[PDB]
């Protein structure tokens, strides 16, 4: 029985405010912190921002906090809802908002409460969070599955100087026998990579981006890939570590063509590519490097490009901007066979219930689900329990640097330990961890 | 009653393993993570590192962990000590190790249990951690004092590629009326500095160092100071934000002199300074900029340079490498009137009791105490409660970026809200927060 609902403003990993919510019941006080999403998006749930240029550069969340304290709290408390019933909880908040995009209350206000309720329910049931999550999602818990962590290690695209258009380069320690082992190997690689970067690109090159990876001035994709290969070798993990890529192609998509030199204000339209030309480029890289996952290879609305590439690509293809954790977009993607893996951002949708259904719908279609962090994260470890609870076998939660990232990885080490014999590391079979 | 003591290996903010301890009592499970120190030091407690080049680059903490699990645990559990009795707990641990620098068990194995114990005691007493810490240190609780945060924003010296010899540039929002307000102001200036840096030094300049600050290629101290002044003005916080510096002079101390171009292998010995010459340089800066605190202005053993500068300097003078949170070093510094503020790194000593005694000893001599994070931090927020419990009025815990930093800052916001009328923000009187 919830006796109180309260919110306050706290800071995310990048120094911007975000919402923190507190739910109190007879078992104690349960908290959740919302990562940073969108205030102005077409398909996503909207996060409410204060917009007062006089405070926090216009990024405050006092309005959103006020919605929780003064709008949601009274009603919720009065409603006397069973927190164990996540669905009723979420339906309640949704109805209160009454908008399709949670634009009345703000998706940041709604979500905080959604997740806190889950924490409360787990305490009530006297079980760990991931177990309660497994219950809510009807996932197999015999055994449970630990995910392969896709570690951000190097960044390109809008995150760095240099011509390199591809946004994220990650490592996936699929060859490990345990999560703890996958994490150690991953950390060794990262360290080796950091050192090589400093050596070749200069000390300043060691500074990290929002997610903990480095971002030297790289000029080509081969350059970056070679670098990573060298780090794996140096760490002595050849054959045990694969590469994941986030092309974030919507950033260089122009006039139906893809500008690989989008960084050049003077890019040559002559050289811009068509989706098929671009597809051929990726096929080439795939043939030369151990790439096992590719996210957003094509633009958000370029359905045709995605379907074409999908037909002949043999690795996991992840949809991020193409689907924006949106039910309608997911349905379209599925039907068109545009990809086979969905990057799940709880905050893009706004409630635990909807998030769960999105994953379910995805699994039902034979697709994988990569649970993901946001660039502006917090010390909240929810996602760690979520990836285990949904049994996806794969998570994207930053480099093995910056505590907003590590906090999740650490929670995973904890979970694995606790599960003992009752859990398995997804390893090479991460694409379908739910079916293991 | 403690029924179990357990340790595991987790990762610090830099991706290095560290020790995590958990203690169980009838009230629950209590945990703590140790920040990263030194496995080698002449005066600090020794952190135990595995040294196996085949794992974690030689940084594992399996041995330290085995020490907790196989040596400390059994003995601790059988001892049946009252956790409320912090002295008994620490005495027990110290004796068990039997060395003066905790080199048998490792300071990292010891500290974890010391801290965890404090958490369990707070729960038993049914009070927030900061209150228990207040009780333990005999601090004044009416009202309580929230500290001024010294936020790292820009780095030089070892941390950057320009000629700048000084290591840390921090801002301290003394002019705010509340901790929350000081934090908001602090964040605004940080954002503004980041923009300006990217603008003048290039986008790559926006990447952060270990502690969340930027590290552009700055050539002079004025250059850096003016940048900060500009950031403060851009943010509209003129007069409310002060500057704290960490010269880390030991880094450029050589042969009795101070080489300000130590980064240059071509430093001209004819330009190396004497303590008094260096003292003059600092005086000039203090004249031109609003510097209210200077850390390690002279080398760790250069007692004479320190005492002399101290005579004439009218600002807080902080001791770091000079004291290494060591009782003998502190006593010496006090006696020689070398500084008036001690940087406290709990991990440099190894136990909570000793840390408290060190602050007490410092307060007794009229000095201030700046509670500090380590470069390798964690999601553990112990230090936030500690600064409040010791009533110091000043904490050094990184830039307002990277969750291993914000976690503490966010913890303070919570403490502040909880205390309500019962607390006050140190503001301009941070030097003597204990006597406020
Ligand atoms: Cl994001
Ligand atoms: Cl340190
Ligand atoms: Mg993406
Ligand atoms: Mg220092």
């Amino acid at each position: 029985a919830v006796s109180k609902v309260y919110a306050r403003s706290v800071y995310d990993s990048r120094g911007n405010p975000t919402v923190e919510v507190e739910l109190t019941t007879e078992k104690g006080v349960f908290r959740s912190i919302v990562p940073s999403g969108a205030s102005t998006g077409v398909h996503e749930a909207l996060e409410m921002r204060d917009g007062d240029k006089s405070k926090w550069m216009g990024k405050g969340v006092l309005h959103a906090v006020k919605n929780v304290n003064d709008v949601i709290a009274p009603a919720f408390v009065k409603a006397n809802i069973d927190v164990k019933d996540q669905k009723a909880v979420d339906d309640f908040l949704i109805s209160l908002d009454g908008t399709a995009n949670k634009s009345k209350l703000g998706a940041n206000a709604i979500l905080g409460v959604s997740l806190a309720a889950s924490r409360a329910a787990a305490a009530e049931k006297n079980v760990p969070l991931y177990k309660h999550l497994a219950d809510l999602s009807k996932s197999k818990t015999s055994p449970y599955v630990l995910p392969v962590p896709f570690l951000n290690v190097l960044n390109g695209g809008s995150h760095a100087g240099g011509a390199l258009a591809l946004q994220e380069f990650m490592i996936a320690p699929t060859g490990a026998k345990t999560f703890a082992e996958a994490l150690r190997i991953g950390s060794e690689v990262y360290h080796n990579l950091k050192s090589l970067t400093k050596k070749r690109y200069g000390a300043s090159a060691g500074n990290v981006g929002d997610e903990g990876g480095v971002a030297p001035n790289i000029q080509t994709a081969e350059e970056a890939l070679d670098l990573i290969v060298d780090a794996i070798k140096a760490a002595g993990h050849d054959g045990k570590v694969k590469i994941g890529l986030d092309c974030a192609s919507s950033e260089f998509f122009k006039d139906g063509k893809y500008d690989l030199d989008f960084k050049n204000p003077n890019s040559d339209k002559s050289k811009w590519l068509t989706g098929p030309q671009l597809a051929d480029l990726y096929h080439s890289l795939m043939k030369r490097y151990p790439i096992v996952s590719i996210e957003d290879p094509f633009a958000e609305d370029d359905w045709e490009a995605w379907s074409h590439f999908f037909k002949t690509a043999g690795i996991q293809i992840v949809a991020d901007d193409l689907t924006v954790t949106n039910p309608k977009r997911i349905a379209t993607a599925i039907e068109k066979k545009a990809a086979d893996a969905l990057l799940l951002k709880v905050n893009q949708i706004g409630t635990l219930s909807e998030s769960i259904k999105a994953a379910q719908d995805s699994f039902a279609a034979g697709w994988g689900v990569m649970v993901s962090h946001r660039s502006g994260e917090t010390e909240d470890t929810f996602i760690a329990d979520l990836v285990v609870g949904l049994r996806t076998g794969q998570i994207k939660t930053g480099a093995p640097a910056r505590s907003e990232r590590l906090a999740k990885l650490n929670q995973l080490l904890r979970i694995e330990e606790e599960l003992g014999d009752n859990a398995v590391f997804a390893g090479e079979n991460f694409h379908h961890g739910d079916k293991l």
